[PDB]
């Protein structure tokens, strides 16, 4: 899992109140120019962005395998749900699991995503206390293939032999994956395309990794 992600935003004001009012001052910590969400296992920290950049990302949040409903009901709450192709959801076979987005006020593609075999059962009603997990997040990389050494390296699951340069690529298994790809290609359920933007992360074992600005993939 990711114990910690740290983006970069230009609304660092409406994004804490946004991330507040969606998640309860009990999820958020705010900072002098930096604030940080609980969701579940993982924290993200939104830092103040340069000036004359407008950062963003395409974050998935694990939900439970029968909340998908409800998740959705409760993301509308917070913004118009975003579509594609006239649907508000998706279905990926792949990963069999549901999906739906909203955008916040950076422009973050935000992604609730309900694993159908890969998530649990949660006997109980949906509320912000039931995101369970960062399930997804875009490292957008200048080389795709000195990433994906670098990740296997580091000894995360990477089929190198199937390595994509001019695609998105998913690495990892089971509820958290890392979509590897190069800038450019529009983002789906987004107006926006891929666009390299610094962050880091560290995952539960202890492993650190960084996207440089200029879109280097370094394992810290
Ligand atoms: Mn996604």
């Amino acid at each position: 899992s990711i114990k910690q992600l740290t983006l970069y935003t230009a609304e660092l004001d409406r994004m804490l109140a946004f991330y507040t009012n969606m998640l309860g001052a009990q999820h958020v910590h705010e900072q002098a120019d930096a604030f940080t969400i609980q969701l579940g296992v993982s924290q993200i920290q939104f830092r103040a962005a340069a000036d004359g950049t407008k950062p963003f990302y395409h974050i998935a949040i694990n939900i439970a395998a029968n909340h998908f409903q409800e998740g959705k009901a409760w993301l509308s709450g917070f913004g118009e749900l975003l579509t594609e192709n006239d649907e508000d959801q998706a279905y990926f076979p792949f990963f069999n699991a549901y999906s739906c987005y909203v955008e916040d006020p950076s422009g973050n593609i935000i992604e609730l995503i309900s694993r159908q075999q890969a998530a649990p059962v949660l006997d109980k009603p949906f509320s912000a206390d039931q995101l369970l997990s960062i399930g997804e997040i875009n490292i957008t990389t200048s080389d795709v293939e000195q990433a994906a050494t670098r990740l296997k390296q580091a000894e995360l699951p990477v089929k190198l032999d199937q390595i994509e340069p001019a695609g998105l690529n998913f690495i990892g298994d089971q509820d958290l994956f890392l979509l590897l790809g190069p800038p450019g290609r529009r983002w789906l359920f987004s107006e926006r395309v891929a666009v390299i933007y610094p962050l880091q992360m560290e995952l539960d074992n202890g492993v650190s990794l960084a996207i440089t600005e200029t879109g280097e993939l370094v394992i810290l």
